[PDB]
């Protein structure tokens, strides 16, 4: 119902492969909106057009604080465009290559929103499948906004067979049995906790290949000062059998991974009302 015209198109936030993010506000109400634009000759002569549609279609579904939202969607005849709420403070890896590592407050606090932010995509039954501090953004306030839902899959009501991901934060599974299930998340989630303390993801090469080689190898160590708690729930979420993370349906779900040692001053109710740690 929405048309370019409704909107003043401001600064570009962003440019992907196949799409511009552009700051844009709704003239009729004075609203700020991320838009995010895909050239329609682009995504259908690259073949992008299922990617657009499971974005849409995952983003849809979601109602949560710690994801971006999917406000409207239109097009035009060159152009459709995704209505989606302004992440003002950009990704979390921003923060991690600005300041180094977190803090164990910061590190507890951010990992929890991102624990609670998978309790809920699991709980409806959605697979992220590309968890990483790129894809984590920022609002206002300091709260997470999780985006990129183009390789989400939503599993209909365990396992999916389409290889996505980049390869820093790829499961073992993806890799030697060629699919991913929600446990695959968990293990990105362990990547991303060690990231936050150490400064850089746990397994680390120039190339993509020597990355999944360490990977099937559970091939990484931790630097010698690494919160001890934290390390513990790393190492149980960076395990090869899938169904062996704490937190995996397995596992008996998200209950037990809420209730590690390392939260145990995290108050879960109301997270996205709670005032963040300052990073830095
Ligand atoms: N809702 C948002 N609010 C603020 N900034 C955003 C938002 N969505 C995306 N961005 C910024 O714009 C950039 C482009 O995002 P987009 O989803 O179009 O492509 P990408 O995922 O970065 O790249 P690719 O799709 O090629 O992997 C992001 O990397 C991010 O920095």
């Amino acid at each position: 119902k929405k048309r370019p015209e409704d909107f003043k198109f401001g600064k570009i936030l962003g440019e992907g492969s196949f799409s511009t993010v552009v700051l844009a506000r709704e003239l009729a109400t004075s609203r700020e909106y991320a838009i995010k634009i895909l050239e329609k000759r682009h995504i259908i002569k690259e073949n992008k057009v299922p990617y657009v549609t499971r974005e849409r279609d995952v983003m849809s579904r979601l109602d949560h604080p710690f994801f971006v939202k999917l406000y409207f969607t239109f097009q035009d005849d060159e152009k459709l465009y995704f209505g989606l709420s302004y992440a003002k403070n950009g990704e979390l890896l921003k923060y991690i290559r600005k300041i180094g590592s977190f803090d164990e407050t910061c590190t507890r606090f951010y990992t929890a929103e991102i624990v609670s932010a998978l309790e809920y995509l699991h709980g409806k039954g959605i697979i992220h499948r590309d968890l990483k501090p790129e894809n984590i953004l920022l609002n206002e306030d300091m709260h997470i906004q999780i985006t990129d839902f183009g390789t989400a899959k939503v599993l209909s009501p365990a396992r999916a067979n389409s290889f996505v991901g980049t390869a820093q934060y790829v499961s073992p599974e993806l890799l030697t049995e060629k699919s991913a299930c929600k446990s695959s998340d968990l293990w990105a989630l362990g990547c991303i906790i060690y990231q936050l303390v150490a400064g850089l993801p746990p397994f680390r090469a120039g190339n993509e290949g020597l990355i999944f080689a360490k990977i099937i190898k559970l091939e990484y160590d931790f630097p010698e000062k690494f919160f001890p708690k934290a390390r513990d729930l790393v190492e149980k979420l960076l395990v090869l059998d899938a169904t062996k993370r704490l937190g995996c349906e397995e596992m008996e779900g998200y209950g037990p991974l809420k209730a590690h040692p390392f939260f145990e001053s995290v108050t879960w109710e109301n997270l996205h009302q709670q005032t963040p740690p300052k990073l830095t």
